[PDB]
């Protein structure tokens, strides 16, 4: 079975280049699943109940999702991954228009995460991301995803001819600005003050279409990003490898979800099922939609008041906290694995391998974290690696915890690489966490 | 009496080198007090009552230990102390075992703190930590403590005649692996998958032994360290002075928790007396056992909400809040004494002496701060000093702090010293703020 | 049998930690051995007898011990031994005294050969050494060994807290300066003119105390060192190390004093065996003790004349000499064993292993000498290392020589580290060379 994962998750990174677009992939999954969407402006203390499947949405970058267990009762534990489905990328300025120069049309750009290293010159680049449109029917605004199918961007390296390096001295404001197109001419969009007039003329007309918009002032804002066109792919003389770009973590996260959609609801299961994916990690996870942020924690003790009501128990402090004591977080990113051409940087019986299984990170985790990990992989059968060189929702809930993940190559370059079976066998881990912990947890004291 | 907790304080370093050891040492001797453990995944709401006396734990490394004044009722406030008893220590990795090398047999271990520095070079190390046992008998998976007796482990300097430093250049994952023992055969235990593999056989043979256990398949994993094997002792030619390893915090925090069970309890207390001692400090205090993590603020929640129910008060936040408006946190971690030969480094009138009184650190602590431990010393018969070059509980419940320490040298050191009194000193300034700090507080508008 | 040698051995180190102690534990199993001792000041031409054991001293810090064969005659050959038994240590000042500085007091101390170095940090040091007194009873001027059994002095390191290292620029005037007690009395002992107003008063008291004396002025000098107050001991899991300071030739000095103590006399032995162990080698051992000086030479040519006189044969040049061809000078002093964490330094099939036995070192060896020795190693079932990166008695006395040296880590290091069965092995050679030379002399042409 784990190689029954590797083209739908190639599938999954080439048609989904943005934060916004993966929530939106995992939205239409849940919801063709059967999950039920709790909007966070509304009432839950009625509606919930055992059996139950369920996600929540914040900005439209972060979703939680979960299965409620048949045999679930208020103070009964949560089997929890938390993962981060953003990557580095390069945003458009807010304004993103440039002069032309030399008769090149250029584009104002922002390294997100401090995206734009070495990897990212001579790349065919797409844009992507959402739109702020006014619908042109009800006066309200809204919110629509929008991505170009060619190459409309490019940073381009210098010949080495000139002395200098062929990446200059990389400074990203002076010698990172992408090329978008040609105007030889010397050889405007919008009302003055409208945002279409702060961006490129056909950045906007390619956006329009694509939208079936025609009139510039129906785009109040938009938030677009440049990534790599090149579709994911297999490769090796055996098809071994995966190569695509943004795997940190949309990888783990994607196996994470997908372990979800995958688990088990026996009726004798009284825990709650729980995947978590966040927005911003790679600048710390603190923002509404981050890891250090309320959403997990208040979401979690909105489910929990919402069947103490049901049961006419009272809710407070205590029974949260024997909820949280009943727990286990698995923090999910990737991790490094052994570098063939850098040995110096792999510690020996620390370094994992590709298409083995996930590796438990360690410099969160701890003995018992490994002992209940390992236990849980024997159940699953999978192997449990070792590495060593937002983990910390632990601290926020006081849940045992530990860190996970599946093992990479060149991790924040803008194409990277695993092995073919490693989305699978992260599916088949996580997995075996969900479905196993409320058995392994009575197995000790 | 000061002088009476000299010994005390000595055999306590002594024999509980790790930080399990010292939850352990807190744990048998508030159960030899009275005082009621707290297990988190059982509900509190009905048990407490004033004049009791609890505590509970996490993962066996951080504690929390209370007693509710006779005339305690909701809204009234808590006198605590917050301390960190984790140490800088070298853990063992994963992996321990190693190839034996020129006829040494030699032990991977990775430093937990930062902890390797030159003071490590050429100590006698022992080993010790907690091993997760698989229970023949039950089945159930636990938890054991376990030390060597004698030195196990040593980092060997080179020679200052090969031209290097005898320290080499310092680098922590080739010039300093331990040596712990000699094979010249040149001139194993438990099936090939298990834990025990990974580990030397002969630390699993010794472990095993002191565990009374044959069978090497039973050790699931351990969590173990080297720790410096000489014993702390009195010094100096009138043994003023106390020379031990791991003083950072293991000092404040144990005299925390000796004044805790040396404090009042008189029929008027109308406080709740508490002293929280966490793990990883060194590390930045958040994870699930950090100080910027749950445990305390949850844990106080639910002590007030047991005794809301008790006298049918609703609770909610502004019960609590009106509880944390009149507490007070002194958080407690060890300072600098002034150093004798580098008086660069010592700020006249801020740079504390040994055997004189706690040192109130500035940069938490504020004239108000100041104003009531001062108060409280003089109602103790303390002297309290200045020091200037998880303090943060006090944000996260808001809470009026201070930062309080007892005056070290050779800070982070494998072995350090402070003066014989202070330990002493520590406890009666600690217990001095306990009893008082409900009578000071009525001083004030 | 080697093992018999390990805890006398372990016993020896703890308890005579200066060059005075040594020479004074050496001459106390001599006298209970038999020996009769030879004073310089008084004639020895009659009373030299064979089959007789003698020793001398000089300064109290240099002891020459021998025995004579009973088959002895003039012209017959010397198996000797020479070691240093000085160690790398920190003399106390002419005037130790210093000003109490923030509230320390401290001890002015200078090192004896480069002896402070990084591993004298946080370190717990005692004090012992000699003490010139006078006399009441007689009015004659004596010594006396004096040792304080607890750790009285310490250096400090600094907090890495504060930017520099924790060791400072390590410049040993004004950072390494020792600490010995605290004064804080701003929040003396003799007369004015005597030696004992230059010391600290109460190290002063205390040595008197030691020495049952009241009278401050009966103290005209003393020589005093700080050594490392922690007891020799075995460790490494099985117990295959030694860990104790002042290895640096304790070791080879103590194991060929065991040597002669345990060496044959049969009735055909023809040749006299001979230990001396000296005193001042980290200076390079010219002065009256040192090696390169009169000491041993003026007492073979002594020992040499004295059986002249007794046959009634004259004494001179040559028969000296004839003496000189037919002996052999083992000169020995430790060797570095192999290194497991620095192997740049380990040169192959010359850097020699621990528990195995004595190495042969070659840079005074050569052909014949390893010849010689290699043959001896046979007789004795002994094994011979190779080691490679005073010897020069052999050129005073043109005798031939070998260095050999027991193999040790960290040499020069307060703390050193040897393997058990060492000092044993040590004992077993050269117990092997002393008995085994003359007979091994004669295979010869
Ligand atoms: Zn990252
Ligand atoms: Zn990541
Ligand atoms: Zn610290
Ligand atoms: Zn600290
Ligand atoms: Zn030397
Ligand atoms: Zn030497």
């Amino acid at each position: 079975r784990p190689e029954h994962f590797t083209q739908p998750y190639l599938d999954f990174m080439t048609h989904n280049p943005t934060v916004f677009h993966v929530v939106d992939y995992c939205k239409q999954k849940l919801l063709k699943a059967g999950y039920v969407e709790l909007p966070a402006r509304d009432s839950w203390t009625g509606k919930l109940v055992p059996g139950g499947k369920y996600f929540t949405t914040r900005n439209g970058s972060s979703i939680i999702a979960f299965t409620v267990g048949q045999a679930y009762k208020p103070g009964n534990g949560i089997a929890m991954i938390a993962g981060h489905i953003d990557a580095l990328t390069a945003r458009l300025k807010p304004t993103s228009v440039k002069p032309t120069k030399e008769g090149y049309v250029q584009l104002g750009v922002a390294q997100y995460a401090g995206a734009l290293n070495e990897t990212w010159w001579d790349r065919d680049l797409s844009v992507g991301g959402r739109v702020i449109v006014k619908d042109p029917k009800t006066g309200k605004t809204t919110v629509k995803l929008v991505k170009v199918d060619w190459p409309v961007a490019r940073i381009p390296t210098l010949a080495p001819h000139f002395g200098i390096g062929m990446t200059g001295h990389g400074n990203r404001e002076t010698e990172m600005v992408p090329v978008i197109g040609i105007d030889n001419s010397d050889l405007p969009v919008g009302k003055p003050g409208s945002f279409a007039s702060t961006q490129p003329p056909k950045l906007v007309k390619l956006i329009l279409s694509q939208l079936g918009l025609s009139d510039p002032d129906s785009i109040l804002n938009w938030e677009l990003e440049l990534f790599d066109a090149q579709p994911a792919t297999v490769g090796g003389l055996d098809k071994e490898f995966i190569f695509a770009g943004r795997i940190d973590d949309k990888l783990c996260s994607w196996a994470a979800f997908m372990a979800l959609l995958h688990a088990k609801r026996a009726p004798t299961d009284g825990v709650i099922k729980l995947v978590a994916l966040f927005d911003d990690e790679e600048i710390g996870s603190l923002l509404r939609q981050g890891a250090r942020g309320n959403f997990l924690p208040i979401t979690i003790e909105r489910i929990l008041e919402s069947f103490c009501s049901s049961n006419s128990v009272p809710f407070g402090p205590g029974i949260l906290g024997q909820t949280y004591a009943r727990s286990f977080l698995v923090s999910s990113d990737v991790t490094h694995a052994a570098h063939p051409n850098f040995t110096q940087t792999n510690l020996p019986g620390h370094s994992p391998r590709l298409n083995v299984g996930v590796a438990l990170c360690v410099d969160t985790t701890d003995s018992v974290s490994m002992a209940i990990l390992d236990r849980i992989a024997e159940l699953s059968g999978c192997v449990n690696q070792r590495h060593m060189i937002g983990p910390m929702l632990s601290a926020a809930m006081g849940v045992k915890a530990a860190d996970v993940g599946i093992p990479q190559l060149s991790m924040h370059s803008i194409r990277a690489m695993t092995g073919s079976l490693d989305p699978g066998l992260g599916v088949k881990f996580y997995k075996g966490f969900l479905d196993f912990w409320e058995e392994v947890d009575l197995e000790w004291s």
